[PDB]
């Protein structure tokens, strides 16, 4: 799977 | 921000 | 089990 | 486990 | 801030 | 600034 | 994976 | 300030 996070 | 947890 | 995504 | 990204 | 992409 | 943590 | 941070 | 890119 995959994930992307931003801040 | 962001977080992801798995179990 | 499971997954959680938050901010 | 998991990941967190913040500022 | 920033960004992260993973699996 | 920014930080990223993993576990 | 990859991450990028800025400050 | 600055920037960092990693894996």
């Amino acid at each position: 799977g995959g994930y992307v996070l931003g801040s």
